[PDB]
């Protein structure tokens, strides 16, 4: 008796179950609304029947007892979008990210509606970057070869203030080799390591003392063969002292705040010696092209020993700078 006859606002995120005791079944069915299309092909085993098919918004359904009831009529719907993409191979730093097209009032319900399955299994937890986007990651970087399945079962879920999930989404992806590039201001060398071994060293020029490159762990985001770096997009006006408008080749993004690894033919002499940029990691055109071709989304850039502070944990690509105890405690709830 999972629903009462006459009931309204019956939620469609849960199945509709019936149960005996002491007894046996049946003879159980449900119909129909639309439409009249019939039930969820039943189920085993001895003492209980459940829906298979998932129910629509704003329907009557008919279900010894007979039960007629009506499902939720949401005031607002929000669509989730999940990254990374289906079938993608990403680096060891890639969090699962679920972005909604609305601000979510009930973060707890949204987290409960998301099911993440890892093989091999590893513990992880959710943390919100803003009102729209939540991330999930383990305590340490992913083990290479790990397979991940993400089921965002937001359809029928009440997400607070009359807002419901518009659909369910899913992704399955894989973790590739461990790729970690360290930019060390002591040597002005960017070293790329694959599973712990050096495969490439590149002289770099990082942010100058007044606009330094923040230290910390950065996640590789998108890459661009050519792009116009415009400071205004990162809050700083082009005609101001630290402003700029610069055509750049082979640009790999590592922070939403605007740090890239990219081709910097103008600072080749300074690379390895002097920091000249506004925060970017300048390298040679061929080292940048190499980076662009070989480093993938979710790979790691670690910057150490600069005169800067630390990249913010909520940059967008700075997730790994939040200590685990804090990340794990979360910010869905007190
Ligand atoms: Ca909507």
């Amino acid at each position: 008796a999972s629903v009462t006859d006459g009931a309204v606002g019956v939620t469609v995120d849960a199945p509709v179950s019936v149960t005996a005791a002491d007894g046996v079944l049946a003879a159980v069915t449900m119909v129909n609304d639309n439409g009249r299309p019939v039930a969820g092909r039943l189920s085993p085993d001895g003492l209980r029947w459940s829906t298979t098919e998932q129910l629509g918004y704003n329907r009557r359904y008919t279900l010894t007892r007979q039960l007629t009831f009506q499902t939720s009529s949401p005031a607002h719907l929000t669509m989730p979008y999940v990254m990374p993409g289906d079938g993608e191979v990403v680096g060891v730093g890639e969090p699962v990210a679920i972005r909604f097209d609305e601000n979510i009032a009930d973060r707890g319900a949204a987290e409960k509606a998301i099911k993440i399955t890892t093989n091999p299994p590893v513990e992880g937890a959710f943390y919100w970057l803003n009102n729209r986007e939540v991330r999930w990651r383990p305590e340490h970087f992913w083990k290479p070869g790990t397979a991940v399945d993400v089921a965002v079962n937001t359809y029928g879920v009440d997400l607070g203030e009359g807002m419901f999930g518009e659909d369910n989404v899913q992704t399955h992806f894989t973790i590739g080799d461990e790729v970690i590039a360290t930019a060390d201001d002591n040597t002005k060398i960017l070293t790329v390591r694959v599973n712990g071994e050096v495969v490439k060293s590149m002289p770099t020029s990082m942010g100058k003392d007044s606009t330094p490159t923040a230290n910390g762990i950065y996640i590789v985001g998108s890459r661009y063969k050519h792009i116009i770096m415009d400071s205004s997009t990162y809050g700083v006006p082009v005609n101001s002292p630290n402003g700029y408008r610069t055509d750049v080749d082979w640009a790999t993004q590592i922070s939403y705040s605007g740090v890239f690894v990219h081709s910097a033919p103008w600072s080749v002499g300074a690379q390895g010696h002097t920091n000249t940029s506004h925060g970017c990691l300048n390298v040679s055109p061929s080292n940048a092209q190499w980076f662009y071709d070989h480093v993938k989304r979710g790979d790691i850039v670690e910057v150490v020993n600069t005169v800067g502070g630390t990249l913010p944990g909520i940059d967008g690509l700075g997730d790994w700078n939040i200590p685990w105890d804090q990340w794990r405690a979360g910010n869905a709830k007190a």
